[PDB]
């Protein structure tokens, strides 16, 4: 038997839809997604934050256990496709919370620490000049 078998996984992603959480437009969000998501997307330090972390994938098999609320831009992107928030402070605190679980998860200096602070300082730009 030896323990080979039940084998680790990934959770559930963050939803991307909720049918009874309320929801508008507003030119704020409509910005976020315009300008601010898609000018991130393409940067090229965005790959690693563009799809939920795959701990399977990419062997980061603590992941999960240290990060309790995953997020990321592929989510956030979703989110912002389906119309999902009801303001500009839902979304943003998203973006907050996957730039924050990065530098939880990792160490002040390492590559993936620099690649979220040069995004994270692009994103608080783009933040400057809000409706
Ligand atoms: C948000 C995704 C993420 N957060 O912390 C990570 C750590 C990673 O490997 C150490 C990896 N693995 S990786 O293969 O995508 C990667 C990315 C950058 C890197 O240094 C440049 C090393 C591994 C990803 C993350």
């Amino acid at each position: 038997h030896h323990h080979l078998v039940p084998r680790g996984s990934n959770p559930p992603p963050p939803e991307t839809s909720n049918p009874n959480k309320p929801k508008r437009q507003t030119n704020q969000l409509q910005y976020l997604l315009r300008v601010v998501l898609k000018t991130l997307w393409k940067h090229q330090f965005a790959w690693p934050f563009q799809q939920p972390v795959d701990a399977v994938k990419l062997n980061l098999p603590d992941y999960y256990k240290i990060i309790k609320t995953p997020m990321d831009m592929g989510t956030i992107k979703k989110r912002l496709e389906n119309n999902y928030y009801w303001n500009a402070q839902e979304c943003i605190q998203d973006f907050n919370t996957m730039f924050t679980n990065c530098y939880i998860y990792n160490k002040p200096g390492d590559d993936i620490v620099l690649m979220a602070e040069a995004l994270e300082k692009l994103f608080l730009q783009k933040i400057n000049e809000l409706p």
